[PDB]
């Protein structure tokens, strides 16, 4: 009960995420967008933050994956669950309990290579360009906690970012996308070519993609 032909309004995807929302887990919503830009040229590489008016949810429980001291830095940041390969294994074991995952570059080769089949479809997979991956584990642990998200230029000019969860009532979820969008829009360079937002798409684990009208 999804139409490939159809282009969806921000509201229409929003209600459609809930239709398809399963109760076995609360799914993070993500907006994906093709930015008309050329990442090759450095001037349109887009970097910017926005505060989702309702955030990622209010009691955001964070899983930090890291090595070294940055593990302590991560539980002194106030992370609800910290760890290392033990933590990965406790996921493969089948433990999904967290609302968010963040990580240092250091472990990403392992987290990327192992957790990808599991975290990714649920929008729990750390990405540096979602501002969930970095050596400053402290800021990310708080910013994500503070509900602030930062987009970064993908290599092909994609962008992703968590917009919140499928349990959100849909109007509250709509406000998030337009918000992220509005702050996404703000960052177009001056010498950019045709329309800044080429394609934008809503996703969850049950809606592999919708294409939306970002101005609706
Ligand atoms: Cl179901």
């Amino acid at each position: 009960k999804v139409d490939p032909n159809k282009i969806y309004t921000i509201d229409e995807a929003a209600h459609l995420v809930k239709e398809l929302a399963t109760a076995k887990f609360d799914e993070t919503v993500e907006v994906h967008a093709k930015l008309g830009i050329d990442p090759r040229r450095s001037d349109q590489n887009v970097r910017g933050t926005v505060s989702l008016p309702h955030g990622l949810g209010k009691q955001v429980r964070v899983l930090a994956i890291a090595k070294g001291e940055k593990i302590k830095e991560a539980e002194e940041a106030g992370a609800d669950y910290v760890g290392g390969e033990e933590i990965i294994q406790k996921i493969l074991d089948g433990w999904m309990d967290f609302d968010a995952v963040v990580a240092t570059p250091d472990v990403m080769g392992a987290v990327g290579s192992k957790l990808g089949r599991i975290l990714g479809p649920r929008g729990l997979l750390p990405n540096p360009k979602a501002g969930t991956v970095g050596f400053n584990i402290g800021e990310i642990i708080r910013e994500i906690k503070a509900g602030r998200i930062e987009f970064r230029n993908d290599k092909t000019g994609a962008i992703h970012a968590p917009v919140g969860k499928a349990s959100f009532p849909p109007e509250k979820l709509a406000d998030n996308i337009r918000a992220f969008i509005r702050a996404l829009e703000a960052h177009k360079p001056e010498g950019a070519k045709g329309t800044f937002l080429r394609s934008v798409y809503v996703t969850t684990t049950m809606v592999p993609s919708v294409r939306i009208n970002p101005h609706s």
